[PDB]
């Protein structure tokens, strides 16, 4: 059992929800919540952008000093940071940017980094600023995650999308 409340349940191990995670965050302090990251860890918008500034910007400073030691995260890669007031930790997980022409099948081995963690609150990846089609997201997502995912999803109209059309 977990205070996960509300959620629709997809498969054995998916959930999603209707909910910006920024408020998701806020009420439930889950031990991981994912960010939509770029290799960079540059905050600026989207998921990320929301999260660091719920953060007040300690997220960016600490993903700064993390930049400066080690470098760049891979596309389809991650690191674990603090997760300040929002949840115990923040996993960093970079998808594919389709408007940089990156490859999608790197959204697969975006997704496999959920599974060293048993649950995770998370956006789709590659979706929003990234470009992708969050219909495809979902489908990775599904067949990629074996642990237990809690997805929310901001915009309406889409949610409906995703649960009306999934196989
Ligand atoms: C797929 C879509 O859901 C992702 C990509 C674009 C924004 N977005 C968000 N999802 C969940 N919570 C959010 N808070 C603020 C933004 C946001
Ligand atoms: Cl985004």
């Amino acid at each position: 059992v977990n205070s996960f409340s509300g959620y629709l349940k997809l498969t054995d191990n998916v959930y999603i929800k209707n909910a910006d995670i920024v408020e998701e965050a806020k009420k439930v302090k889950p031990t991981v919540v994912v960010n939509a990251a770029n290799v960079y860890l540059k905050h600026g918008g989207g998921v990320a952008g929301a999260l660091n500034k719920a953060t007040n910007n300690a997220m960016q400073v600490e993903s700064d000093d993390y930049i400066a030691t080690n470098g760049p995260l891979k596309v389809g890669g991650s690191c674990v940071l603090s997760g300040h007031n929002l949840a115990k930790h923040c996993l960093h997980v970079v998808g594919p940017n389709v408007n940089k022409g990156e490859d999608i099948q790197l959204l697969k081995s975006a997704y496999e980094n959920f599974n060293q963690h048993e649950v995770l609150l998370a956006p789709l990846l590659s979706a929003g600023i990234f470009g992708a089609d969050p219909i495809h997201s979902l489908r990775v997502c599904v067949d990629t995650v074996r642990t237990n995912v809690y997805l929310a999803v901001f915009d309406k109209n889409l949610y409906d999308k995703l649960v009306s059309s999934f196989l």
